[PDB]
């Protein structure tokens, strides 16, 4: 079982005082704080074992290389990929996205072709299929939403035809909290022949996640959201379609040789992706990160967190004029407005009580256009949040709600 | 003055033992050591500031994100932009020049073009310009080297003519310690309207850099070997140039707005060339490395390391065989080989006496083509190295010639 009070002792930040308050950390979805376990690995790291690491000759080097190497097959492990050189190291969620869209999608994707992405996309997985349909002269087709929060599964007859070449589709909503149907979409988009490029930043950090099981062609992650350091991300690429993939970025390490007369060859994937100087920092807390996680177990997190949900949800319906976005059903985030008061004042409202919530239009404008709004609150229920920081949230947006209705 | 012993004592590294004796660590051009001022900067911003970075509401949001605009101005400073709004972050050198490559390149070269790079170009400076001539037909032109490891500079009247549209050269060289007369060559290549982008990855460190004073229109460089974290970069563009790039990579925060239906538009430069989450974690690190490197003063340093440099030559005459490569004016790094011992050798022996140095092609191919070897061995002499580590290294391939000759 899980004991919330243990694993928040690991976390430095939540001891934080925000305008004279002890800070309610609830926007964990935005970015999560880290665990000393991950923040001393980083620094014990730079501190006696820092070196350059392209399987240079020397002790400190070589044992660089390696621990990157660990991490590589221990974040393979961490998915269930087949194998480790399945996986490229990215900035995160973003970059491994737009490698994707570059790198496979211009070899891949012709005038007349189609790409099908939902109306709840992050504008991650967004952008990069814009550009690219741009470049190339393909359509960008979009699944829409139900009022619920949940796609509109009927219309899938009507996007999927023989010129679609890449389902790019989110597991779970960063404003909704949706869980969608992988399995099943990646059944249907394979009968066709179609690519499915997975946007997982929101699910790798709720509950097991099986890239095998779901036989997606391309799934992506940060680890910042992961309880992880900024500056790196997780891409996964089938190796069959990776080996054929020609390099997006070029620079040092990613070639076989370089010649100013006779061209340059490539080295084999995985590193044939890694240009320069990786983020080793960033990479060694990401493995240390993983290594947390999988002690408390997902299983225990995912149970912990649901029956959190259930709770702010159940003492949410006593908030008045309270209007909540998504399925009952969601995962990690709720996504709400306040009557008819801007986003922003409630926002600004529960930073002055100490509580971190997010609003604007959380990177998904698609999303906040279906429901006709400018924009909403967004609050984070992760393993480190207590029942008595749901009841802070309650209290604060009834009391804004005497104060300024 | 400086005092190595004291900076020395800001490197906890410095301490470690390989192979059970002491480190001499000779490889800071490859990636230089951290002081703790650089470590616990980072590690005390994920431990009690650490939140998301777009201007959040809250105020652990809000605080983060000036805390990067201001590292962002601090970083425009150290080189001398006019403007912080000049700087982008990437995630090293190479990320830099692969954005220019594409992002300028791809809109401002065309068939029947030229750019030109020279003889001795890291390979990051080479390969993102193969791969842009190879996209839009245009031919790579390359500046040839002298015996000493300095550029032919006569050559440059047949190599520029109207259709040059890029000069893409390194200020310092990573193998030679060549420093190029970058001024005069921004001069010549102005003439012509071609545009010049520095690749300054082995100069920031050594000695101060003024970019208007350069006049170049590009400069790149990487935190990892500023004595600052993996994972962050700096790119310089003069604004002119810059408000007029296309976006790179897409995602959030670099949109003004995204529609499904009536498309997407950019936000302003810098802004616009940053997808995604930023390497917060490194940028705050970074700031605290440029910080460190102002206090002690870059002229300091550089009285320091050529010191140490000419003490360095004057001792290895006195190793029988000894080829060495490049001028005698170097900056920071020894390119050499011992006799007709394969430096994979050389330096396996030096890291059996716990002195790390490099080996192999130093991501210069075309460079140990034109010199006609395989590889070469390269010493760094950085700020924190002491006459006694230079002992132990000629000591060291005094003990390797007699027993392997
Ligand atoms: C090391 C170096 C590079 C590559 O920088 P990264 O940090 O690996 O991206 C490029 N040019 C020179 C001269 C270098 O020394
Ligand atoms: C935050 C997030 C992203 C963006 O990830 P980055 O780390 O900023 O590159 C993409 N998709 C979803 C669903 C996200 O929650």
């Amino acid at each position: 079982i899980f004991s919330v009070d243990k694993v928040r002792a690991d976390f430095p930040v939540l001891s934080r005082e925000v305008n004279g308050l002890p800070l309610a950390y609830l926007d964990s979805a935005a970015s999560a704080q880290k665990p000393s376990q991950v923040i001393d690995a980083e620094a014990e790291f730079y501190r006696h074992g820092y070196a350059a690491v392209h399987r240079g000759i020397h002790t400190l080097s070589a044992q660089a290389t390696e621990k990157m190497e660990n991490v590589r097959k221990r974040a393979s492990l961490f998915i269930n990929a087949r194998s480790a050189e399945e996986l490229v190291f990215v900035r995160g969620t973003t970059e491994g996205i737009n490698l994707v869209a570059n790198s496979w999608g211009n070899s891949n994707v012709r005038a007349g072709d189609n790409i099908i992405i939902s109306q709840m996309e992050h504008h991650a997985n967004i952008v990069p299929w814009q550009m690219l349909c741009a470049r190339v002269g393909a359509e960008l087709r979009v699944i829409p939403l139900n009022p619920d929060g949940t796609l509109q599964l009927e219309t899938l007859p009507t996007l999927f035809d023989e010129k679609t070449r890449l389902l790019a589709i989110t597991h779970v909503s960063n404003v909704l909290g949706t869980e969608n149907p992988l399995a099943e979409m990646i059944t249907l988009a394979h009968q066709h022949g179609a690519k499915v490029l997975v946007d997982g930043a929101q699910a790798v950090m709720h509950h097991p996640v099986d890239v095998q099981a779901l036989d997606c062609d391309f799934y992506v992650f940060s680890g910042h959201k992961l309880y992880g350091p900024t500056g790196i991300g997780i891409l996964y690429v089938k190796e069959a379609l990776l080996q054929e993939m020609p390099p997006w970025e070029g620079g040092g390490s990613m070639i076989a040789t370089v010649s100013l007369s006779e061209g340059t060859t490539w080295t084999k994937a995985p590193w044939r992706f890694e240009a320069g100087t990786p983020n080793t920092g960033g990479i060694i807390g990401l493995g240390a990160a993983l290594e947390y996680v999988s002690a408390l177990g997902l299983n225990n997190i995912a149970e912990y967190e649901q029956n959190l949900m259930h709770y702010a949800l159940s003492q949410l319906e006593s908030v008045p004029d309270l209007t909540l976005y998504g399925p009952q059903n969601r995962l990690g985030v709720i996504a709400f407005n306040l009557g008819k008061h801007h986003a922003y004042d409630v926002g600004s409202f529960l930073d002055n009580y100490g509580i971190a919530v997010r609003t604007g239009h959380h990177c998904a404008m698609p999303l906040m256009a279906y429901y006709n709004v400018p924009a909403m609150c967004r609050a984070s229920l992760a393993m480190y949040n207590t029942h008595e920081e749901v009841d802070r949230l309650v209290t604060g947006l009834q009391r804004i709600h005497r104060l300024l209705g």
